[PDB]
């Protein structure tokens, strides 16, 4: 009869990557087949005071703590690839380093579990590390893996910072992306999806005073977000201290839904993108942060992305509409920390 | 201090995805009662299974796509758009034995599936422009059916892989005036530094560009279009090779061995394809033991796909092995 996305498969564009997502809103349903940690871990290669398996001790820390790591899959000082422009086998050199950042010292609460003022710091230590990153490499990656589902096996809660001498994949097509959007339209992209969002609210997940999380109209993974600022902001580093304060709130509510969910420590990987370090004129970009959970219909089962997916193209069942409505019946304080 | 490819992080173009990958060097009965795809027995929806031999193809229960799904508006709109998607999908069961995968069957039970794939794929080509055949393989791929069996799809559209991977061939064709992979496949036979298994017609090797640790990427030595376009001695011997490749990757670590895996052919557009080259890719998770596997989260999603092991690696370990089922040893 007449379309309706509510009802009928469709494809939804994601102008950040120009990929599409095959939406499939009404498939059959199968039938009904029915219905704590320490503080401080002894072990625990992260916890303050402890010895790494390196040898090196961390410090008797009280907030964030950050060393480079152990096992760096980058270094600053690699020789060369030699350029090559064969068309079927061609590699190019690569420079970098990583960090890992301890989000407190309490072996046992992750992000949504942390006070306003705690993660207050988190985002100081992001900026500062951002800052002294970007003056020697042009792309900054800000990320977090949380979760045995995500192949984490030690629970204490930490992310990691990457520097890249070159602009990994993701980052140049969305700067490209980016770019295209803004030379045409002669605004960025995200700061007018965010005024698009901001009048519909049906996918809308999170609202603050300066921050807006939403599930986005071409997510891909079930209940994935994408958090971003009101106003345009480049870099985490431009933010003014009252959207870095509202921004520790917005972390706060958006994890603490999460966890509300499925009433458990609910995994992801999230990362933050922003204007690279290059030199050149970068007002085309917005920065924002992606959160990319696996789990779907429990906590314990998850969508996993294979076969059709990683062949042709992702394929979700629940749309981006129903996923924000199941994340806004929930509350916004973690149940840890409410008395239910 | 010379750059070493051996010892030094680099990053490595992928020419069918135009993507970059970053690599750092240094770094069971034969029936169940209760299966829905065992011969004989009842589906979900009631719908009984017939005593088949060989090869048995269904319409999935639980589509995602129909083929007569109404249109979607056209819109050019640049940050909200949806598009129409129209198709299909089956399963396919690979033969009656509930417990006997790819590698343990007979290669005339293969050849079977081969036959099976190419009606399947010309059969759908009829009304859609793209064919995916394809198997998800093993519990850490989510299958809860050990069942052997894949799955066909048929698209209205070019789903994004098929549309890059398009675009990309056809650029190198128009500059070399040769197919990409049939380049590719000359230049690795004469190295055999990533080769895995080779037939008389075949060769599976684990690409420059492997992403996932023991990725393989077969392909036939013969310029081919689609998988309709064997000749009966290349499909016979198509059979040959998967039973090698997929004998080598179980017996790597000994046990069944997860994959997704698929193949990717011209699509039935009407238009001139020569500069495709028929090929199926290997997408394995096991990285360090049958336990321990790779994770394609984090930098990976963020960023770009990261690999420790590097593909002149992970292809020596392959080659070390047998290449002869460890049950039929
Ligand atoms: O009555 C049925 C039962 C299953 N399936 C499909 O057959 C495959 C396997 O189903 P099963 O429960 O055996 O395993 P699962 O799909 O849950 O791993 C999947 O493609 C299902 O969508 C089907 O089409 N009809
Ligand atoms: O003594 C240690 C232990 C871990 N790590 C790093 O911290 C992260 C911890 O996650 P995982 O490997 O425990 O899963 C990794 O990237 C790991 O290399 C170190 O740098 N030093
Ligand atoms: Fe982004
Ligand atoms: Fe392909
Ligand atoms: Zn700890
Ligand atoms: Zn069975």
């Amino acid at each position: 009869t007449q379309f309706n996305p509510v009802d009928h498969p469709h494809r939804r564009y994601n102008p950040l990557t120009g990929q599409w997502i095959l939406v499939s809103p009404h498939r059959a349903k199968r039938p009904w087949e029915g219905a704590v940690l320490p503080a401080h871990d002894p072990d625990c290669f992260l916890c303050a005071g402890n010895v790494r398996v390196t040898g090196d001790k961390n410090p008797d820390y009280t907030g964030t703590y950050v060393f480079t790591n152990d096992f760096a899959a980058l270094m600053s000082d690699t020789p060369d690839a030699p350029e090559s422009h064969d068309p079927l086998m061609r590699c190019q050199s690569a420079r970098g380093t990583s960090r890992v950042i301890c989000f407190s010292p309490d072996h046992s609460k992750t992000l949504p579990e942390l006070s306003v003022a705690a993660l207050t710091e988190i985002v100081k230590t992001w900026q500062e590390q951002t800052a002294e990153l970007g003056k020697t490499y042009p792309w900054v990656q800000v990320f977090e893996n949380k979760g045995a589902a995500m192949g984490c096996s030690n629970p204490h809660p930490h992310g990691q910072i990457w520097a890249n001498s070159f602009l990994p994949n993701e980052a140049e097509r969305e700067d490209r992306l980016q770019k295209e959007y803004f030379a045409e339209q002669k605004s960025p992209m995200l700061v007018d999806y965010v005024q698009r969002e901001l009048a519909d609210g049906s996918r809308t997940v999170v609202e603050t005073e300066h921050w807006l999380a939403v599930v986005p109209y071409w997510a891909a993974w079930p209940f994935e977000t994408l958090l971003l600022p009101k106003a345009h902001v480049l870099r985490i580093t431009d933010l003014t201290d009252a959207q870095r304060s509202d921004l520790a709130l917005a972390l706060k509510k958006l994890t603490s839904r999460y966890d509300n969910l499925f009433q458990c420590s609910f995994p992801y990987s999230m990362g933050w993108h922003g204007a690279p370090f290059n030199g050149e004129e970068n007002q085309h970009w917005q920065l924002h942060a992606h959160f990319y959970p696996p789990l779907l219909r429990s906590a314990t089962v998850r969508k996993f992305m294979v076969g059709y997916e990683m062949l042709a193209e992702t394929q979700r069942d629940l749309t981006a509409e129903q996923a924000a409505e199941r994340l806004r019946a929930v509350s916004d304080i973690h149940f840890r920390e409410s008395g239910v």
